């Protein structure tokens, strides 16, 4: 008598769980993987207007605590648009895609050929800011730019920020622009930096080793950037998304105010497999606790 | 092999210190780090007059470290400028002394009573920019503190600040730093701000100012720490370069003064263990080096392998 769902731009999603946008969703083989997995939904690579080979390697390294990126690569806007076109199996579960066009303009051109596809299929965009999203008057202008070209609502992935005065610079611009109907929090922190004591040397080769980290290190952050702009966006979906390894991480994501839970550095290590075990995780929370449905407490943390 | 550091015109027997605002607000807590192996030790960041605090509960452990909204609970500068000038062993090792005033004429107000301290004792001040329960998140702000420090104080100081995640930044910051000669040394990093933690079982925030938020230290920030640090020794290299975040083992220290560092600094991990956490962290990085055969910390300081 418990459920998972949530409901949410007009879609029943069976669970909140996905993939993080970059994480195993490159390839056709990764996203059958996905559509096949438990997961309640799925997002693609974010994807340029032309094909990228990708930053020298290696691009990624494991860490104790999580992990560390510079990934810069994708198949081209051209293939994740087919993919929405005619190959993915909308009755498996819903589709993002995700795109990060070098320009307003480029994103913009990008946006006007999926809102025929978004039209027919129902795939849905998540716009990755993130850097734009840490200039406001660039935010500002990718935002109203897409809202013209692209006739469909859709989000957005944020960087983290780290001081009220940024949530709420952030937050008034967004809650200008209603065709935003999710935020993303968050991307990876940026430009953290890992070094191997044995070697002395840094552990990935693009930008002298500064890459964005994810995993356990970006948690408690992640989680104030979600319940930050739940707080200041209640008229948006917010998208958890940093540091979920567990049922428990995922219903404290929830109760910060997330709808949907994205798993980025875990999933890299343990694969789709990992959401049959998440969902079992969150409904034991819910269960100890007896709660019936997400929308009971999410939200809902207490101040003390 | 040695762990001596030689600067600023002192001798350190070795790199680690406390972080400002652990271990370090009271004359027993300070009496007590210099009692300690550490090569230094820094005063709580103070203001012109005593302050209580944020209520508690206002600090908290995490599996992976801490988050904390203390907002500068201090005994006031009145009471650390005196610990400078009559309590402090300077044959036992040096100090310096934290001030974190809430405008840049507080600041210059307070410097200009430590200069005749500083000039008599040795001690050496530490500018806090980068109180978050910030004004280095204000580049214009920065550069008309520093322009007032440099007019009051006579003598070299340095300055503790906040993290930053983008080049654009390291670059902005570095070359109003690079402006003023009388900044010696830069503290990479402050805490991470405006965290979040939530316990599971109560569904409640673990601290109560600020609806929860608060600064993040320990494992959490290291790879942040590092990244600051080896940016700002990059961007800096007529300054030093003190490294702070995320040391609980001498192979974090390691790390550290490979990305840069000349000091080492200690926070969550001293809050946790205490003073004898010094005789632990040498010993650590001594070994580090001999296993590599380093006879000296200026073998590898700076000697990150990178691009
Ligand atoms: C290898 C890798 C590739 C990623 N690629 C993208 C991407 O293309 N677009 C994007 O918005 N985020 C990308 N991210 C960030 C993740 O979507 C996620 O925001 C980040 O990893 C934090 O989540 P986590 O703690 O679960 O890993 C990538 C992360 C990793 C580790
Ligand atoms: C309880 C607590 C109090 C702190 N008070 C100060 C302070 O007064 N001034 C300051 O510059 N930093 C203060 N900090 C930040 C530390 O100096 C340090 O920058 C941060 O904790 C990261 O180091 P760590 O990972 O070893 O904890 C405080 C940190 C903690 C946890
Ligand atoms: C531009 C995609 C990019 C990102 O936004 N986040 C990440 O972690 N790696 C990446 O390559
Ligand atoms: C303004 C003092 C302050 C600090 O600088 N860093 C921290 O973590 N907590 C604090 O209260």
């Amino acid at each position: 008598s418990m459920s998972l769902q949530v409901g949410i731009l007009g879609n029943t999603f069976a669970n909140p769980f996905m993939n993080a946008a970059g994480v195993m969703c490159s390839t056709e083989e990764e996203l059958a993987a996905m559509t096949e997995s438990t997961s309640g939904s799925l997002i693609t690579k974010s994807c340029t207007p032309a094909l990228r080979e990708g930053n020298p390697a290696p691009r990624y390294y494991t860490l104790p605590l999580g992990s560390i990126n510079s990934m810069g690569p994708n198949k081209g806007f051209d293939f994740y648009l087919a993919y929405s076109a005619r190959h993915h199996d909308y009755s498996r579960k819903p589709l993002f895609i995700s795109i990060s066009g070098f320009s307003a303009e480029e994103n913009a051109e990008m946006c006007k050929r999926l809102a025929p596809v978004a039209a027919e299929k129902g795939v849905i965009l998540e716009l990755n800011l993130s850097q734009v999203a840490y200039d406001f008057d660039a935010m500002r202008r990718y935002l109203a730019a897409i809202s013209e070209a692209y006739p469909h609502p859709f989000g957005v992935k944020m960087p983290p920020y780290f001081d009220f005065a940024h949530f709420d610079a952030a937050a008034e611009i967004l809650n200008q622009f209603p065709k935003v109907q999710f935020i993303t929090c968050i991307n990876s922190i940026g430009n953290g930096l890992v070094i191997d004591v044995e070697t002395e040397s840094v552990v990935i080769k693009p930008k002298q080793g500064f890459g964005g980290l994810g995993g356990r290190y970006v948690f408690p952050t992640a989680l104030a950037n979600v319940n930050a702009f739940y707080r200041r966006c209640p008229g948006k979906l917010i998208f958890g998304c940093g540091g979920v390894y567990t049922g428990e991480d995922a219903f404290l994501h929830v109760l910060a105010g997330a709808s949907m839970v994205q798993v980025g550095t875990a999933l890299h290590e343990e694969g789709a497999a990992i959401f049959e075990r998440l969902t079992a995780e969150l409904l034991d929370v819910m269960a100890k606790k007896g709660y019936k449905a997400l929308d009971e407490f999410r939200g809902k943390v207490k101040a003390m």
